[PDB]
């Protein structure tokens, strides 16, 4: 009882490494994350791509490292096989960097995306825990976990198929994630999405980018044959909570705008824009539309500048900007709700906020987000298509902003907003579960 050493396993003394897919839907929740996470003490490195760094410094605490983009911006299969490749040894360059220094401790695991579960092997290759990222719900994830293992073709041209699931609704067949849409690389995407699932049991912490409540019936399902661990929103709470946008909509009046924005991937038609462009000019409330500097060229004529600012024919007023801070933007008084494609992030953005939205979706994962938004959770209305008519942007408009309804769909995402703030509060669910996650580390 006298005479010995004491060794203490603390956050302090524990690095955690972090690897996002770079696209700005996959970075931001790692992003977040990552400051949760230093919150509680840890040491954290982010590992990012070249193209992508600046942006995550500008939003962060955490250190941070740059790796190459291992890609030309110019076909898919090409761009994911030397994709892959680069990214294995840089960030296996990084991994026994920081082994052997002194500054930091020593790598205990490496939270990377889910898309990428081949940096399973790299973790474990080099001798620390593996953690992969879920940037989707977990109902379309087991979506893709059925297809890795039913018939999933579908013609209709001659009938039409309705899916059952177990711990799902019906899911017809617009309700499923779109692959088609990318034509010869149809299959490839698919693969991408399928494969987050190769290994899923040999990872060694499945962290999922939700909260228990909003997928009660799915999670308890997944969470008997895999132990995730869901964690979401990630982003901070609307209570505990660039300049431009801001200014913008100090001056609008409360409830009064439409935000607008289609994520920073996808790419719609002249036509498309078109008729979105119509039916903003001639709604009676104000508009925020984001139009990435590319997308910019498939506006109608009549319409290079970065910003743009408008009177509509109904007398409100609009703004076309390149870019905004879209969580300070979604919890801004002036905003009645959120035309999106239903990217999860944006919708998990809007539902941790209370604003309820107008689904058009595009592909992959926002079909079926589309679906949960209108049917399951009742805080959106889905388009119906494919060109989306002016006529019909117009009609979920007047649903969601004017009608009684509309102050229905406004109440259950105030709901569930709450219920999200509850999830990650001390005693929820998500804040539960990622102090097992971190903890957990300190035992291993």
């Amino acid at each position: 009882s006298h005479m010995g050493t004491i060794e203490i396993s603390s956050p302090s003394k524990t690095h955690i490494l972090a690897f996002p897919f770079p696209e700005k839907g996959h970075i931001n929740p790692m992003l977040h994350l990552c400051n949760r996470l230093a919150s509680k003490g840890f040491r954290v490195t982010l590992i990012t791509t070249i193209s992508t760094y600046k942006d995550v410094k500008n939003k962060i605490l955490i250190n941070l490292e740059s790796i190459p983009d291992g890609t030309d911006k110019n076909g898919m299969n090409g761009y994911f096989n030397q994709f892959k490749n680069s990214v294995t040894e840089s960030v296996a360059g990084i991994i026994e960097e920081y082994k052997l220094g002194h500054d930091f401790p020593p790598p205990k695991v490496l939270i990377y995306d889910s898309t990428m579960p081949w940096m399973l092997d790299v973790a474990h290759g080099h001798g620390i825990l593996g953690a992969s990222l879920f940037t989707q719900p977990c109902c379309v994830s087991v979506v893709y976990y059925h297809m890795l293992q039913i018939d999933f073709h579908r013609e209709q041209s001659s009938s039409s198929k309705v899916l059952l699931l177990p711990c799902l609704p019906p899911l017809e067949d617009r309700d499923l994630p779109e692959f088609d849409y990318f034509k010869e690389d149809s299959g490839f995407v698919s693969n991408l999405l399928l494969n987050q699932f190769l290994n899923i049991d040999k990872i060694d912490y499945v962290l999922f980018n939700t909260f228990e409540m909003l997928e009660s019936e799915i999670a308890n399902w997944m969470s008997n044959k895999w132990k995730i661990l869901t964690i979401g929103p990630t982003a901070p709470t609307a209570a505990a909570a660039t300049e431009v946008c801001m200014k913008w909509l100090d001056e609008r009046e409360p409830n009064s705008v439409i935000y607008v924005s289609f994520g920073s991937i996808a790419s719609l038609t002249e036509q498309q824009m078109e008729e979105i462009s119509q039916a903003l000019f001639t709604t009676n409330f104000n508009f925020l539309w984001v139009v990435r500097e590319e997308e910019r060229t498939k506006l109608p004529n009549c319409l290079n500048p970065s910003s743009e600012s408008f009177t509509t024919a109904a007398g409100k007023l609009g703004l076309i900007i390149n870019w905004c801070p879209q969580l300070d933007v979604l919890r801004h008084e002036s905003v009645a709700c959120f035309m999106t494609h239903c990217g999860w992030n944006s919708t998990l953005e809007a539902i941790s906020s209370g604003v309820p939205m107008i689904c058009v979706p595009q592909w992959v994962d926002q079909t079926t987000n589309a679906k949960f938004i209108q049917d399951v959770w009742k805080i959106g209305v889905r388009v119906n298509n494919g060109l989306v008519k002016k006529e019909e942007i117009e009609r979920c408009i007047k649903e969601v902003c004017e009608s009684e309804k509309g102050k229905e769909l406004k109440r259950n995402a105030m709901k569930w907003k709450d219920l999200s703030k509850e999830a990650v509060s001390e005693g929820g669910s998500s804040d539960t579960n990622l102090e097992y996650f971190a903890s957990t580390l300190l035992f291993y």
